[PDB]
């Protein structure tokens, strides 16, 4: 049947989308069950049908954003706002909640606005992705870089507003997002920092501003639709080279990690987000599963060994990049030699000397860890036919202990779910992203349905032990809010607080991060 | 005549007095006339009394906090929550809105939680002062260091709850604060980021947590009130050196700037914050008014020039610290050497070099930003009697022009009011604080009164030239909030719609960085 808004007529529903095209265009609001497939998850998770939206909508400009809030908070339509959609492993474009109209920001507010040379900032539009910044960039020769995450069809304004992660020493987005403009719930426009102050050339100066610093609430959130954001660009350094140290045994996760600490927590001489990732990443990137294996179930030890021996790599994998004049390259690198040599079985690779096939990967985080974004890393989703994924991902103590509870955690629930568990550890100062990447077939009922079980059981037996997730899944969003329930659930009662005075019609994605506005509480969807 | 909350009568105070005993102890109540002059800002601004007290209350405890809260919730009566209360050039302790309940938290309130000295953190209540951190890591013999301001009695937690700065390459103070816990209006507790997830040991390892990031907004605010918070610590380098460049024109001043940003903006070799300090700056510091000029009026040209030969000083001093090997600290030294010495008059001393009077600024700034809090620069007050002083904050471009257009605008009112302009620039990468100190005798009614006119002019001049302030005064709240009024008052009004869903009674702080509840809008308070 047709996907309709939650008590929302067929009737009234179509007065609503002629008053879209009123407002964008009628090419720019996409309403037939065709044009609407292609914003289903890509990876879809669950049996059933889930995550069904009930247009899409292109607006051009913030104006344009206004009066489609304005509409949709007349007819009670809920909004689900995305910048270019591709958040693939956690949902894609598709909203948490059926029904949803998808505000495709990104399609036509897609301005680089500002690079500022001098000063080291952009100032973009939502669909700005890290391609389209590394054109202009290259363009006009620029000694700027930008920080990606591993693809680079993302947003920079859409990644950091999930939180999301790359690999520079500007690798934490959000923590380099300076200044933005959103349309509130009921359609008024704001903008946080400095550039509340008319006139002020510190938008992207100075984030803080005067007075509450609020641009953290519109951050896996849905308080608002982001129309604009700043974000300060990393000079190019002169000279960078990257390294891979692989480690034969899976029981080496303990000592690499207890090793990486010390190095790590001064930003020297690990300077960037190193990345530790299992054989099933690298093989997955590089290889498919029956080039291994064709039996069922998880994949045998001997089969293990053979991607191993193959690909020339470890069962655990470290990539770091280092940066600056040459003799400080040399002496870190030799630092970081001389630490993780202490592993029996660890050998050294670095950029200049790896050409092969299990080389790749090595090649790719080359490119990534210098601002080069690539789209290489797609090929993980050829391990299995149909391939999908989904994100759990858990934060980490950097501790060796820790990390490889939570290994042994996600693997014992893995092989129970046949499912095979890649990871990937992303090192910040004082913590790791460990992101395990549930490789599946999207195709089959029973794989879709496995994956979401897996993960419920994954997000529950963490939390019992003491671990959260930093990002996640619109599957699995009310799952993980429920973990972090310190003081009675005083979080959540704290946001739906906030959430019901901005939105007092429950319009702007509701349900994302488990936050259900007052007319949706209760109702399981 | 006896202070009281607004609206509630002298009986009815007694009464809330009599339940606010009954939570923390007789003791711990304060609400007699002399008890309570202490509590005033010792820096008062403007001839009439403002920002009077009604009572102090020191609570030992979160329990205590809540139970105080749900108090004054049930009275009516507003609480202004402090740490160690010593915001002195901003109010001091002393509520923005007079009648309301100074809530000392640091009283009690004054526990090391936790210094973790693997992962480089330290868990903190309000009253730990940075005195008292240094103590603590000293004691212990860490290895790892504090960031302060230039005087050490303050609070972490509490200088950090006002975005405060210091001089280490941690002098961001909000950046690495990670993690709190916070009494909400109403008497709820919440913690933020990982300490949501009951049992998690990375609370002060990943600030965001999970959905949307709130930390923010308990900053500058009166959103509730903080009763743990944590900050990331730097770990020692192995050696560091700090030096001075004295120059010796007003009229340097843009040039500095324009050297320093390309030195700055890569944290190298400008590693620390730097600061640049005007004559009147140094000056104030190691002497008073009175040794160079006796008059009521701005200082003659030959009297500055006779500070600047007696101190062996610039008109504009900056001083930075560098850290690491001694190799690494001798290429950066040289490199800073090279780019500032292009300006004519320049010249350098490193922290070995003065062993004078003017070297005695050096001295400190070699403690500060070395992480040894210090009380020297309390000498300040001493440049006339009863000295206090107000700062008048602009944020700053870190370009020269804007930097010196700053200094004309802001020196030129001085002159018209008869105060002198101390100023410290302090040197983000892609920003400066530009420190406007107004010292001042504090018992001469109408100089109280032309430092109140003159900043008020001084803020209005300055949003007129596209400036506004990172952080004011008790006095000029409303005025600042008033010029980050962008799309008419949008920031204000978000900020209200919050407050008033988090605090439907009026009880926290009113008029905190200008944001009143409902029931004090529109008023003259
Ligand atoms: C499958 C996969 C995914 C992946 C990856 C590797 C693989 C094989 N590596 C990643 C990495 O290195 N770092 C990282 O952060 N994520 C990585 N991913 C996950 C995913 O590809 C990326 O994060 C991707 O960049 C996210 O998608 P996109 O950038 O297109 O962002 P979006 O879908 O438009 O938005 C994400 C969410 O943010 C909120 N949002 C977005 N725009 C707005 C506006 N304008 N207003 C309000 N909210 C907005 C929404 O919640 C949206 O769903
Ligand atoms: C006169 C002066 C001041 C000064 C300075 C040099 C001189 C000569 N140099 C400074 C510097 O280098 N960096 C800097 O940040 N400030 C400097 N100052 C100003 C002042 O001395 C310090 O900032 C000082 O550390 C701040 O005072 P304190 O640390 O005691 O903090 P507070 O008064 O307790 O709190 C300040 C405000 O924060 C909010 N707050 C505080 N605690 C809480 C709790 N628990 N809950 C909620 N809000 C809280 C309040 O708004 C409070 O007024
Ligand atoms: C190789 C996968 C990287 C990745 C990094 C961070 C993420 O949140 C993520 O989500 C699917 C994926
Ligand atoms: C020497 C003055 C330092 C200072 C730094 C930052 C401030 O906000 C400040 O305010 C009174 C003072």
């Amino acid at each position: 049947t047709r996907t309709l808004p939650p008590g929302v007529s067929d009737e009234r529903f179509d007065a609503a989308l002629q008053r879209f095209r009123d407002v964008v265009g009628d090419k720019w609001v996409l309403s037939t069950a065709d044009e609407l497939e292609a914003f289903r998850d890509p990876y879809p998770v669950g049996a059933a049908e889930a995550n069904l939206p009930s247009a899409v909508v292109s607006p051009e400009s913030t104006e344009q954003v206004q009066d489609i809030v304005r509409i949709a908070n007349e007819y009670g339509i809920p909004l689900s706002p995305v910048s270019t959609g591709k958040n693939n492993g956690y949902g894609g474009a598709a909203p948490r909640l059926s029904g949803s109209v998808i505000v495709k920001t990104g399609e036509r507010m897609n301005r680089i606005l500002e690079v500022n040379e001098k000063y080291g900032y952009a100032l973009l539009e939502p669909g700005v992705t890290y391609f389209d910044l590394y054109e202009y960039l290259q363009s006009h020769d620029s000694g700027l870089m930008l920080d990606c995450p591993d693809l680079g069809w993302g947003s920079v304004v859409g990644n950091t507003l999930d939180r999301g992660v790359g690999y520079t020493p500007y690798g934490d987005h959000f923590m380099w997002q300076t200044g933005l403009e959103v349309v509130l719930p009921q359609g008024e426009v704001m903008r946080t920092g400095m550039g509340a102050l008319p006139g002020s050339d510190a938008w992207q100066l100075f984030p803080y501003g005067f007075g509450p610093f609020p641009d953290g609430m519109f951050t896996q959130s849905n308080l608002g639709i982001v129309t604009k954001m700043g974000i300060a660009l990393m000079q190019r350094p002169p000279a960078s080279q990257s390294f891979l140290i692989t480690f034969d045994k899976e029981e080496d996760l303990e000592q690499i990690v207890d090793i990486m600490l010390p190095l790590r927590i001064n930003m020297a001489p690990l300077q960037n987000v190193p990345v530790l990732r299992n054989i099933f990443m690298d093989a997955a990137a590089v290889s498919k599963r029956t080039e291994w294996f064709d039996g069922d179930g998880p994949m045998p030890a001997e089969a293990i060994e053979r991607m191993k021996k193959d690909l020339d790599l470890g069962f655990w994998n470290f990539y770091g990049t280092l940066y600056g004049p040459p003799p400080l390259i040399e002496m870190y690198y030799g630092m970081i030699k001389e630490a993780f040599g202490k592993i029996p079985g660890a050998r050294f690779f670095t950029h200049e000397e790896r050409d092969d096939r299990g080389g790749h990967v090595l090649q790719d985080r080359h490119k990534i860890n210098n601002g080069i974004p690539s789209l290489d890393e797609l090929q993980l989703l050829d391990w299995v036919p149909n391939g999908g994924h989904i994100g759990f991902s858990p934060v980490s103590a950097p501790d060796g202990r820790e990390a490889m509870k939570q290994f042994e955690m996600v693997r014992n629930r893995a092989n129970e779910y046949n499912k095979d568990y890649a990871a990937q550890f992303i090192i910040g100062l004082r913590e790791m992203h460990h992101v395990c990447l549930f490789i599946y077939d999207t195709a089959i009922p029973e794989a879709r349905e496995e994956i979401l079980q897996m993960t419920k059981v994954l997000v529950r037996e963490a939390a019992e032990a003491g671990y959260g997730e930093y990002r996640t899944h619109n599957a699995l969003m009310d799952d993980v809010m429920a973990t972090f329930n310190w003081g009675d659930g005083a979080l959540l009662k704290f946001h739906e607080k906030i959430k019901d005075a901005l939105d007092p019609n429950g319009i702007i994605a509701p349900g994302k991060s488990g936050i259900w506005s007052q007319r949706f509480r209760g109702q399981n969807l």
